């Protein structure tokens, strides 16, 4: 009923998929970032929400640890960790049901994009 998640300076997760065994009443995410943060990203966290609400959470974090205080869409999140730092978050699995998304709120990319060629 637990997992170790890691990020790096290439904006990669050690895994982009997490399974929660149904015997679990609580689940714990263990976050660490042993190497450097990505360039000009000064923090790393792990955030859980619905697939629908993810974008809202992200936009509102930049509008207001890159997260809106007491955001009701955020199921669970770690604090912002630096390089070489570590944090854990444990949450009640009862608040879940089903295709949820987890993300880091500190490293942003362009939401809207396309291709151009000559
Ligand atoms: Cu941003």
């Amino acid at each position: 009923c637990s997992v170790d998640i890691q990020g790096n300076d290439q904006m990669q997760f050690n895994t982009n998929a997490i399974t929660v065994d149904k015997s679990c009443k609580q689940f714990t995410v263990n976050l660490s970032h042993p190497g450097n943060l990505p360039k000009n990203v000064m923090g790393h966290n792990w955030v859980l929400s619905t697939a629908a609400d993810m974008q809202g959470v992200v936009t509102d974090g930049m509008a207001s640890d890159y997260l809106k205080p007491d955001d009701s869409r955020v199921i669970a999140h770690t604090k912002l960790i630096g390089s070489g730092e570590k944090d854990s978050v444990t949450f009640d699995v009862s608040k879940l049901k089903e295709q949820y998304m987890f993300f880091c709120a500190a490293a942003h990319a362009a939401a809207m994009k396309g291709t151009l060629t000559l």
